[PDB]
C-alpha cells in the first residue's frame, strides 16, 4: 500500500472583517493560488502494485477527494470518488513499454500551478493504452466520458423545460508526446474529439453543438535548472465550454429551481499560454504566467481574457524562504465589450521541506492586497423562467441593478499548509 | 496495516446509442454479470493485527463502500460504512482455535460470482463465538441485527399508514461447518432464526408474519482442480422476502412519497442452488451455475424463478485469456403464472494477473447480447394510497399499459477492470 | 504510513423489548459510557513522516470520521472531515524542541474516558507555535476558528428572524504546561480568549456577549502506579454555552424549521473536576470521576450539576477481566430550582489486550441497569415561532404536558467492542 496525494488547509482573516475573503475576476475561470484559498481541499491515493511478473506487472489506483469549508471542527461532506483503475505494465508482447488501462482514472493532466488552472485534462471514466512506443515519440490513445446533467429529451418539441434527461458525451483522444526537436526541448502534440452520445429517440434542442474539436501542441524548454512551457491550443464548439477537452453538446444548463435554459456552445475558442520555473543563480526561484484565451460564441456570451502573473522566492536558509506573488488579470465581455480588471499583491514567509519553488509540505504566514474594478457582471436576477437575460454577461448598473464585485479593494491575511506527497 | 478489498470500473456504450444499459429480467434477483455491471464499485478494507501474544491475537477490520455511476469525474456520494470489527483468536483456554467478535462485520458470506448473488449472508452490526471444535467439525454462533423502515406503531390501530416507526429484527445462528462426509466432500449445515423486536407498546399489524427460519444444507465437493457446491435452502416466513438470511417481520413497505403499504411475507421459499468451478486440462476452464428458487406467499405474489448460466474461459498465454458467458433465466409469477425471460451471449477477451479463472486484476474488452421477451411486470403506477395494485405484479398489456421490458433485444460494448486483492 | 485511530461497534438489546436505548440525564452534557453507547463511531487517521533531516522532520496528519447507527449492514452517511494539518518539529533556529503548525487539527484536548467528555478542546481549523521551551515548563500558542450557523445580519434591525448570516468565531490560546511544583506532580495553567467577528456592516442582536474567556487550571499527581487529575475552569459570556473552549458570540440558535431564536449566554460558569486511574494492587484497577459544574446566565437558563462515578476493574487473567461502573448525575434548573437525577450500574465481562485498565482493542459483554428521576425538561413544544418558552427549562407538567423522562427504570445488555491503535 503506497499512499500518496495533495492537501491544503489553513486559518485566514479579512482586514475589514471576518473569515477570509477569496479574489478571483467576475469572467476569469481561475485565481492566483497564494494566500487566495479559502477552502480545505484534501484528496487521499491509495495504491498498490498488486501483481509482477518480471518486467510486466498489475497497479491498482484510487483516489477519494474531500472539500471542507474550514469554519468548524465538525465538517460532514459528500466525498467525491475520482479515481479506481487499473494498469498493465508492458503486457502486450508486441508493443514493448505500452500501458494497457481501464477504469476511473486522473489521465495525463496539464496545470498551471500558481493560477490553479488545468488547461488540459480529460480524466473521468475511461479506458485506454498509453504510452506505444513509435521510435520518435510515445503514443497514447484513450476513450472517456462526462455528462451533461439535462438538455436531452425523449420527444420532439420547441419547449426547453422538455429537455430534462441526461446526456452523455464522449470523448477519443490521441496524444503524441515527448518528439525531439531541437536540443533540450520536446513537443507534445494532441487532439481530442468530442460528441454527445444519445439513446434511441432521444434528441437535443435544435441548434445544439453536438459534437467539437480540440487541439493541443505544446513546446517544453529544459532551461535555468527548470523549464519553460509554451502551450497553443485551439478549441471549436462543444469543446469551448468547458475548454480542457471534455465536451458538452447540448447547449443546456440549469437553474436552481430546476428550469432549463440555452447556453449554446458554437463558435471557438482560442488558448495561447506560457508558463514554468526558473532558479536565478541559487538564491532566487521564479515560477511565472501569461496567458492570453479568446471566447468567440455565436450567441456574443463569450470572454477574452489576459492573465499576467510572477512568483519570485528568496531562499535565506535551506528549510526556510520569503515568496512573493504579483498578479494581473483582465476579463473583456463580447457581450458589451466592458472590461473586469484586477491586481493582486501577496507576500508570505514560508518553511518548506527542501529547497525548491515545487518541494512542500510548506507552512505558510501570508498577506494578501486585491484592488478590483468589474464594470460588467452575469445576470442572475430571479430565475431562467422570470428573466430572459439569465446567465447573460450585462453592464455594472444594468437596468438600476448592480452587477460584479463594483471597484474595491480588500486585503487578508493568515497562515496556511499545502502539501503534495 | 493491511490493505484488501474489491472495485470494479469501466466504461460502455449501448449498440443502440447511449451510454451501457444493463440487463437484468424484471422478477429477477441477481444479473449475469460479465460485460453487465453499469456501475462503479469499490469497498475498501484497512485492517491490524494490534496485538499478538504466542497464539493468541486481536485483529482489527474495517470496511467504507463507495457506488457511483460512472458518468463523470466529481461524483459525490454516500459512503456506506459496512464493517468495524475486532477479532480475538485463542483467547478462551477451553476452546482451542476459537474466534470471538463483536462489531461490524461481514460473517461468512457464501456467493456465486458470476451472477454476484448472495444466497447465505447475515451480515450487519452483531456479535459471535467463531471456528469453536467440535472433533467432527467446526460450530459457530452469532446474533446479527437488520431492520425496517417502518412497520411498526405506538398505539392500537387498523391504519397502514401509522405504522411509521423503524422495526429492529434479531438474527440467531447456528452454523455446523467442515464435516467430511465423503472423499474429497464436505458438508456445512445452518439454521438461521430470526425475529422483528419490538419497543414496550409498539406493535405490527394485524397479521405480520413477525418472525421465521431459514434452514441451509451446502456439500462442497472437490473435483477437476477445483470445486462443485451443491446447496439446497428452505426458509418460512420472516425470511423469505429478504430471502439470504435476514428476518423482515412487519410486512410493510414505504412508497417514495412516504405512503406505507401492506407486502406481507407469509408462507414459504425453497431455494436449490449448484454452481462451482472446474479446470478442463490446461488451456480451459469453465464456471457454472444452475438454479430453482420457487417463493409462495398466501397473498399470490411470489416468484418461481429457473436460471442457468455456464462461462468458459480458453488461455492463450499464462496472462491472455477469452472469455464467454451464456446465460439464460426464465421467472414465473404466482399472481398470473405468465412467465418472463432472457438470455444473454458475451463475449469478451482479458488480460489477468495468473493462468487462473479466479485471478484479479482482469482488464476486459467485451461485446454482449440480450435478448428478452417480458409478459409481467409490477405495477407501481400512482402511489399506494391511490392505487390498490401497487407492488403487485399484472400481466404486460394491464389496463392499456406496459408493464415489464417486453419483448426486444439489444447489445453493448465496452471495457472494464475487475479486481480484489 | 502509519495508522492510527478510534472506533467503537457492538448490538444491544433493551429489557422491555428493542434495540439497546441509551440513557443520560435531561440536562446533563454527558453519559457514564460503559455499556451505555449506541452509536457505531470510527476515526481513521492516516499519518506520514514525509521529510526527515536529522532533528528536523514534517509530519503529516489526517483524520476522516463515520458515525452510524448499527441498525443495518448498508449504512450510507455523511463522513466529517475533522482533521488535516502539517507539523514542523525543530524548524525554527533559536526556540529548540518546538513546533509549528497548520491546518484542521484536534489540538491539546483533555478528556475524561468514563463520561467521553472532553473538558477542554479547541479543536477546529487553525495554526500554532507549540512546545516552546521557557526552561522551568513550556509554552504553546494557537489560534482556531468555529463558526455559528446564523445570528448574524447585514442591516439594521431588531428583528430576530433577520439574523440569518453565519458568525465566525476566532480562539486564541495561551498554555503553559510541565511546570515543576512538587515531588510527583505538575501543572498546566491555560488561558483562552474567544470572540466572534464580523464582516463589515454587519451586526449581532442587542446585549449579544461577542467575547469572552476561558481560565483552566490542571494538576496532574502520579500516585499508585497511575494518576489523579484536579482541573478547576471558569468561564465567562461567550465561552459559557458550548464550555470547552470554542466561543459562541451570537446568542442565537434555529429551530428545525428555521425559526431564529435568542438563547443569550451573558454569565458565568464555574467547573471543579477531579478524575484518575490508579492500581490497587496487581489484579485491581480503578478508574474514577468527581465533577461540580454551575453554569449562571444573565436569562435565568442555566444548569448546576454533580456527578460521580467509580469504576473498579478485577483482573482474573492477564487478559480476562472484569468491570463493574458505578455513576450518579443530579442535575438543577436554575430556572425552576428542580432536580433532574439518575444512577446506572453496569456489570461487564471484558477481554483486553494487555492487563491494564487502559489496554484496548476490548470485547464487552454487559449488563447496565438504571434508575432515573426527572422532574423538568426543555420546552420544544411547537416551534420558537409560536411557542415564546422555546429551549428554555419548565417543570414535567407544565400545561398538562410531559418534560423530561419521568421516572422509571430500565436495564439494557449485549456486547460490544472498544478500540484504538
Amino acid at each position: 500500500v503506497d499512499f500518496h496525494g495533495y492537501a491544503r488547509s489553513g486559518i485566514g482573516w479579512t482586514g475589514s472583517g471576518g473569515e477570509q475573503q477569496c479574489f478571483q475576476t467576475t469572467g476569469a475561470q481561475s485565481k492566483y493560488r497564494l494566500g487566495n484559498e479559502c477552502e480545505t481541499y484534501a484528496e487521499l491515493k491509495l495504491g498498490q502494485e498488486v501483481w509482477k511478473e518480471g518486467d510486466k506487472s498489475f497497479y491498482f489506483d484510487t483516489n477519494v477527494a474531500y472539500s471542507v469549508a474550514q469554519q468548524n471542527d465538525w465538517e460532514a461532506t459528500d466525498p467525491a470518488f475520482r479515481e479506481a483503475n487499473v494498469q498493465g505494465k508492458n503486457l502486450i508482447e508486441w508493443l514493448p513499454g505500452s500501458t494497457i488501462w481501464a477504469g476511473k482514472r486522473f489521465y495525463q493532466r496539464h496545470d498551471v500551478h500558481m493560477i490553479d488552472f488545468y488547461y488540459w485534462d480529460i480524466s473521468g471514466p475511461g479506458a485506454g493504452l498509453e504510452n506505444i512506443d513509435v521510435g520518435f515519440g510515445k503514443l497514447s490513445l484513450a476513450a472517456t466520458r462526462s455528462s451533461e446533467a439535462g438538455g436531452s429529451s425523449s420527444f420532439a418539441s420547441n419547449n426547453i423545460y422538455d429537455y430534462t434527461n441526461e446526456t452523455a458525451n464522449d470523448v477519443f483522444d490521441v496524444r503524441l508526446a515527448q518528439m525531439e526537436i531541437n536540443p533540450g526541448g520536446t513537443l507534445e502534440l494532441g487532439v481530442d474529439y468530442g460528441r454527445a452520445n444519445l439513446r434511441d429517440n432521444y434528441r437535443l434542442v435544435d441548434g445544439a453543438s453536438k459534437d467539437g474539436w480540440l487541439f493541443t501542441a505544446e513546446h517544453t524548454q529544459s532551461v535555468l535548472k527548470g523549464f519553460n512551457k509554451f502551450v497553443v491550443q485551439y478549441a471549436t464548439d462543444s469543446m469551448t465550454s468547458q475548454g480542457k477537452g471534455l465536451s458538452q453538446g447540448s447547449g443546456v444548463a440549469f437553474d436552481n429551481e430546476k428550469f432549463a435554459y440555452n447556453i449554446n456552445n458554437n463558435g471557438h475558442m482560442l488558448r495561447i499560454l506560457d508558463h514554468g520555473a526558473i532558479s536565478m543563480g541559487d538564491n532566487w526561484d521564479m515560477m511565472y504566467v501569461g496567458m492570453y484565451q479568446d471566447i468567440n460564441w455565436d450567441n456574443d456570451n463569450g470572454t477574452k481574457w489576459w492573465t499576467v502573473g510572477i512568483r519570485p522566492m528568496y531562499k535565506w536558509t535551506p528549510i526556510m524562504s520569503t515568496v512573493m506573488e504579483i498578479g494581473y488579470d483582465n476579463v473583456e465581455s463580447q457581450r458589451t465589450g466592458d472590461k473586469n480588471n484586477q491586481y493582486k499583491i501577496t507576500l508570505a514567509q514560508q518553511w518548506q521541506a527542501g529547497d525548491s519553488i515545487w518541494s512542500r509540505p510548506a507552512i505558510r504566514v501570508f498577506a494578501t492586497y486585491a484592488k478590483w474594478d468589474e464594470k460588467w457582471g452575469y445576470d442572475y436576477t430571479g430565475n431562467a423562467d422570470n428573466n430572459a437575460n439569465f446567465g447573460k454577461a450585462v453592464p455594472a448598473d444594468f437596468n438600476g441593478g448592480s452587477f460584479g464585485r463594483g471597484d474595491s479593494d480588500e486585503w487578508t491575511f493568515g497562515a496556511q499548509m499545502e502539501i503534495w506527497w
